[PDB]
C-alpha cells in the first residue's frame, strides 16, 4: 500500500512565509554569516511529497508476535480514565489553530459555551459513527537550518474539536500505558539527568558494552494500517471505560489509519494511509511500533542481554558484546529484520565501543567536571541549529522560543551558558522582560515559562552541578569552536567577556534577576561564588504552565 496518493492540488501556506533570515540591529552580535541560515516553506513540499510516498510491504514473524503478546500483557495491567470536557480543554494551548466551526483555542480554554457544545456534538458523532474518515489539513512547516537545504517536513492535524476529543479518550492512556509496556526502555520518563544516568549505568551493567543508533528513513511513512491497528489492540488491553473503548476504536478506524488531506484553501490534496504526524497518539504510537519492531529485531539477530531505549522513532540499543566481528554481523541481521517489519534504515547502524560516539535525538553523552573534580556526564548536540534558530528569534517574534528551550534541556552544556545563556539575558535585560512567560516546547509539549525562574527549572533538571561544570573534554570544545567559525559566531573568549557585564547587570536588579546573575553566569567570574540550593506529545497539541 501507497503511504500517499495525491491530487495534484498544491499544499498552501495560511499566511506569508520568509525563507531568508531576518535581520535587525542586534543580528551581526550574535552572527556574520547570515546567507547560511534559511527557514522552510511550503515551496519545497512538492520535494517532500516525493520522499514521503512509496509502497510498504511487511512480512510478520513469531518474534514479532512474541513480542507484541508481551506488551498486551503489560498492558492488561493499565487502568485509563476518561478526562472531561473541561480536563480536555485545559490542555490545550492557548496558541494551537483554530476550528473551522466558529471557535479558537481561548474560547476552548475558557469553556465558552460553542465551543463546549461543538466538543460535545464530536464527541457523540465519535460514539455513534466509527466508519466515516475524519478531515485533515495538511500544512508544510516553517523551521530554521543551516546550509549543508532540507525540504519541508510536512504536518497533518485534524479539526480543534477533534483534538480535544482525542485529549478526552486518550490522553490518560498517551501518559501513562508506554512506560508500562516498555520500563525503562521508555524515554520519555526521564529528565536529562535521569537520562544520562540511565545510559551510563545501562552501559556499565554490560561486561563488554556495545551499543547502536537506528534511525529508520521517513519513519511516519513506514507505518502501515497494522502497525496502528496492533496499535489500538494494545489500548485496548487496558482497563477502560466502555465509552471510552468505543471513542478509541472510533479514532482509530476514522483518523488514526488514514483519511483524506485538505490545504489550508480547502482543497482536496490526496489521501493518507499512514501515521498522521499531528495527532495525539503519535508519539506514543511512533514509540511502541518502534519498540515492538526493535525488541523483535533483536531476537531476530540474537543479541545478548540487550537494553533499549526508544523515543518516537529514535532507538538505541545497549547490549554484550560478542566480538567486533561479530556485532557487526548481527547488526545486518537486525536491519534485515526491521525492513521486513517496514523500517529500514537511513544510514546503516554502526555499532559502538564507546558511549560518547553514539547520536540520538540529535545528541551524545559527553563529560565534564565539577567544581571538585569529578566528572559530570551530560547531554549534548552540534549547536549549529540551535544558533541558527537563535539568530532568527534575535530579529523575529517566533510561536515557540527554541532558544528558552536549548538552554533547559541543553543547560549544562558549554554553548548553551556561553552563548545562549548570554545572548538572551543581555536582550532580556535591554526590554526589562525578565518576568515576561514565553511560550517553548520541552518533549513535544508546549510550556509557558519565564526567564527569572530558569535557575530553578535547571537545577530541578539537572542538579546543582550543571551551574560549575568545566574543564570540558577537547571534542566537545572543537566542535563547538568549528561551529561558531562556521556561522561567523564570536569565538567563545569573547562570550565569556559579556557574560560578565550581563552577571554585573543582573546583579544590579537584584531579586530573582540577580539569582540568575549568580546561578548562570558563576562561570564567568575568576572567584567563583558558593552556590547553594516528564512525557512525550509531539505534535499531540498538548499546554502546560
Ligand atoms: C532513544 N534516545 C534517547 O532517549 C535520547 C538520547 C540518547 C540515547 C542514547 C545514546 F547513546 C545517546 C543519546 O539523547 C536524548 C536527548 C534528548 N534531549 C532532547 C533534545 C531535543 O529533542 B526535542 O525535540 C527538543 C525540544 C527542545 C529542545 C531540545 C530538544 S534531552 C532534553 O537533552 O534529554 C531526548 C528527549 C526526549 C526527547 C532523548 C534522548
Amino acid at each position: 500500500s501507497m503511504s500517499y496518493t495525491w491530487t495534484g492540488a498544491l499544499i498552501t501556506p495560511c499566511a506569508a512565509e520568509e525563507s531568508k533570515l531576518p535581520i535587525n540591529a542586534l543580528s551581526n552580535s550574535l552572527l556574520r554569516h547570515h546567507n547560511m541560515v534559511y527557514a522552510t516553506t511550503s515551496r519545497s513540499a512538492g520535494q517532500r511529497q516525493k520522499k514521503v510516498t512509496f509502497d510498504r510491504l511487511q512480512v510478520l514473524d513469531d518474534h514479532y508476535r512474541d513480542v507484541l503478546k508481551e506488551m498486551k500483557a503489560k498492558a492488561s495491567t493499565v487502568k485509563a480514565k476518561l478526562l472531561s470536557v473541561e480536563e480536555a480543554c485545559k490542555l490545550t494551548p492557548p496558541h494551537s489553530a483554530k476550528s473551522k466551526y466558529g471557535y479558537g483555542a481561548k474560547d476552548v480554554r475558557n469553556l465558552s459555551s460553542r465551543a463546549v457544545n461543538h466538543i460535545h456534538s464530536v464527541w457523540k458523532d465519535l460514539l455513534e459513527d466509527t466508519v466515516t474518515p475524519i478531515d485533515t489539513t495538511i500544512m508544510a512547516k516553517n523551521e530554521v537550518f543551516c546550509v549543508q537545504r532540507k525540504p519541508a517536513r510536512l504536518i497533518v492535524f485534524p479539526d480543534l474539536g477533534v483534538r480535544v476529543c482525542e485529549k478526552m479518550a486518550l490522553y490518560d492512556v498517551v501518559s501513562t500505558l508506554p512506560q508500562v509496556v516498555m520500563g525503562s526502555s521508555y524515554g520519555f520518563q526521564y529528565s536529562p539527568g535521569q537520562r544520562v544516568e540511565f545510559l551510563v549505568n545501562t552501559w556499565k551493567s554490560k561486561k563488554n558494552p556495545m551499543g547502536f543508533s537506528y534511525d529508520t528513513r521517513c519513519f511516519d511513512s513506514t507505518v502501515t494500517e497494522n502497525d496502528i491497528r496492533v496499535e489500538e489492540s494494545i489500548y485496548q488491553c487496558c482497563d477502560l471505560a466502555p465509552e471510552a473503548r468505543q471513542a478509541i476504536k472510533s479514532l482509530t478506524e476514522r483518523l488514526y489509519i488514514g483519511g483524506p488531506l485538505t490545504n489550508s484553501k480547502g482543497q482536496n490534496c490526496g489521501y493518507r494511509r499512514c501515521r498522521a504526524s499531528g495527532v495525539l497518539t503519535t508519539s506514543c504510537g511512533n514509540t511502541l511500533t518502534c519498540y515492538l519492531k526493535a525488541s523483535a529485531a533483536c531476537r531476530a539477530a540474537k543479541l545478548q542481554d540487550c537494553t533499549m531505549l526508544v523515543y518516537g522513532d529514535d532507538l538505541v540499543v545497549i547490549c554484550e558484546s560478542a566480538g567486533t566481528q561479530e556485532d557487526a554481523a548481527s547488526l545486518r541481521v537486525f536491519t534485515e529484520a526491521m525492513t521486513r517489519y517496514s523500517a529500514p534504515p537511513g544510514d546503516p547502524p554502526q555499532p559502538e565501543y564507546d558511549l560518547e560516539l553514539i547520536t540520538s535525538c540529535s545528541s551524545n553523552v559527553s563529560v565534564a567536571h565539577d567544581a571538585s573534580g569529578k566528572r559530570v556526564y551530560y547531554l549534548t548536540r552540534d549547536p549549529t541549529t540551535p544558533l541558527a534558530r537563535a539568530a532568527w528569534e534575535t530579529a523575529r517574534h517566533t510561536p515557540v522560543n527554541s532558544w528558552l528551550g536549548n538552554i533547559i534541556m541543553y543547560a549544562p552544556t558549554l554553548w548553551a551558558r556561553m552563548i545562549l545563556m548570554t545572548h538572551f539575558f543581555s536582550i532580556l535585560l535591554a526590554q526589562e522582560q525578565l518576568e515576561k512567560a514565553l511560550d517553548c516546547q520541552i518533549y513535544g509539549a508546549c510550556y509557558s515559562i519565564e526567564p527569572l525562574d530558569l535557575p530553578q527549572i535547571i537545577e530541578r533538571l539537572h542538579g546543582l552541578s550543571a551551574f560549575s561544570l568545566h574543564s570540558y573534554s577537547p571534542g566537545e570544545i572543537n566542535r563547538v569552536a568549528s561551529c561558531l567559525r562556521k556561522l561567523g559566531v564570536p569565538p567563545l573568549r569573547v562570550w565569556r567577556h559579556r557574560a560578565r557585564s550581563v552577571r554585573a547587570r543582573l546583579l544590579s536588579q537584584g531579586g530573582r534577576a540577580a539569582t540568575c546573575g549568580k546561578y548562570l553566569f558563576n562561570w564567568a567570574v575568576k572567584t567563583k561564588l558558593k552556590l547553594t540550593p516528564v512525557a512525550g506529545y509531539s505534535g499531540g497539541d498538548i499546554y502546560h504552565s
